[PDB]
DNA sequence: CCGACAGCGCATCAGC
DNA sequence: GCTGATGCGC
DNA sequence: GTCGG
């Protein structure tokens, strides 16, 4: 982690801005400017030199210095010392908890993980699981773990529709050794763009891992999106494993590399090559690529037919999975 | 010195 | 009931 | 907070 140290102050501050500030793009502006620095092949001598980088201003440039000058930031040290802002950033890493929910049980006193525990009534369906597995979650999953996951999620899928297509992405295609999470992405023949011939494909799917007790509980859950919890079976009297967070996506069937490209992410690498593609003059999301028309119009969907065609659309040279976690 | 910053599914609410 | 703005999340 | 124009 040749910058580690100053990676992390701007995590902390993207942190910062986003949950106690509701400034987004001061946040978006630290994670990318954290993302350039963390592939940066050398051990920044200084903000000038780190400056040179997309993305690092004169702020961020000043900050650096500060750091490199005494291990520590200022800005961070008092925020660190302000009870609101400890408060609003602990209560945000509950799932379910935002910046808004957050300052506002802080406001009707509530601002302690015992304080959750004790107003469970207080808290939305999601913010509940959240709370009820807020330990769990902090737990990252090794990679060993994850393709044990892998197998059930997909023997369980078949087991349902032999033409089920579960393909896990985010970070473990990524090749990450660990993951924060297990996301699937899910294709079945009778749902294309052009139709849904069969009604309840996800709810059969989650209906089926939650038999086989792998799915525990739901966050929220809808025709093509389900956000819930899972954990793996544990053998005769060992310990049990870690409740873990689990995404599953449905996607259109003839839309698998769009929806392939976005759910493997990074997220800050998808940011950079929706916003590159932009500049080219397109558009894309989970389901297509389109032209963007003089007015700003977006046209009709190009064809696509792997991920590397969406890649040249905007001419960038194909990254692997492993290359694109910015 | 300005406006743009990627795109979108779900839960929840206010209003009609 | 619906529509659309908001919060929160991927 | 940063950047292209
Ligand atoms: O803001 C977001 C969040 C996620 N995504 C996509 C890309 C990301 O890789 C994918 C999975 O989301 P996760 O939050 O699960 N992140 P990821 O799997 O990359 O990392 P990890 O789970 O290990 O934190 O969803 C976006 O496009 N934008
Ligand atoms: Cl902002
Ligand atoms: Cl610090
Ligand atoms: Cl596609
Ligand atoms: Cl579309
Ligand atoms: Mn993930
Ligand atoms: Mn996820
Ligand atoms: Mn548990
Ligand atoms: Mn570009
Ligand atoms: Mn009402
Ligand atoms: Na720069
Ligand atoms: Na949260």
């Amino acid at each position: 982690t040749l910058n580690g140290g100053i990676t992390d102050m701007l995590t902390e501050l993207a942190n910062f801005e986003k949950n106690v500030s509701q400034a987004i793009h001061k946040y978006n502006a630290y994670r990318k400017a954290a993302s350039v620095i963390a592939k940066y092949p050398h051990k920044i001598k200084s903000g000038a030199e780190a400056k040179k980088l997309p993305g690092v201003g004169t702020k961020i440039a000043e900050k650096i210095d500060e750091f490199l000058a005494t291990g520590k930031l200022r800005k961070l040290e008092k925020i660190r010392q302000d009870d609101t802002s400890s408060s609003i950033n602990f209560l945000t890493r509950v799932s379910g908890i935002g910046p808004s929910a957050a300052r506002k049980f802080v406001d009707e006193g509530i601002k302690t993980l015992e304080d959750l525990r004790k107003n469970e009534d207080k808290l939305n369906h999601h913010q509940r699981i959240g709370l009820k597995y807020f330990g769990d979650f902090e737990k990252r999953i090794p990679r060993e773990e994850m393709l044990q996951m892998q197998d059930i999620v997909l023997n369980e899928v078949k087991k349902v529709d032999s033409e089920y297509i579960a393909t896990v992405c985010g970070s473990f295609r990524r090749g990450a050794e660990s993951s924060g999470d297990m996301d699937v992405l899910l294709t079945h023949p009778s749902f294309t763009s052009e139709s849904t011939k069969q009604p309840k494909l996800l709810h059969q799917v989650v209906e089926q891992l939650q038999k086989v007790h792998f799915i525990t509980d739901t966050l929220s859950k809808g025709e093509t999106k389900f956000m819930g919890v899972c954990q793996l079976p544990s053998k005769n009297d060992e310990k049990e494993y870690p409740h873990r967070r689990i995404d599953i996506r449905l996607i259109p069937k003839d839309q698998y590399y769009c929806g392939v490209l976005y759910f493997t992410g990074s997220d800050i690498f998808n940011k950079n090559m929706r916003a590159h593609a932009l500049e080219k003059g397109f558009t894309i999301n989970e389901y297509t690529i389109r032209p963007l028309g003089v007015t700003g119009v977006a046209g009709e969907p190009l064809p696509v037919d792997s991920e590397k065609d969406i890649f040249d659309y905007i001419q960038w040279k194909y990254r692997e999975p492993k290359d694109r976690s910015e």
